[PDB]
């Protein structure tokens, strides 16, 4: 998928994605998978 702005909401839902990074939200993630370094992969909807 293309780059998706990480401004979905402010529902601070820090989801841990395969990489060891707690993304403020699955969308913030979209920012990660869009301009992070590697295609992370959610694993736990929290602080790991």
């Amino acid at each position: 998928k293309p780059d998706a702005p990480c401004i979905c909401t402010m529902q601070y839902d820090p989801v841990c994605g395969s990489d060891g990074i707690t993304y403020g939200n699955a969308c913030m993630l979209l920012c990660a998978s869009a301009r992070s370094d590697t295609p992370i992969e959610l694993v736990h909807k929290g602080r790991c």
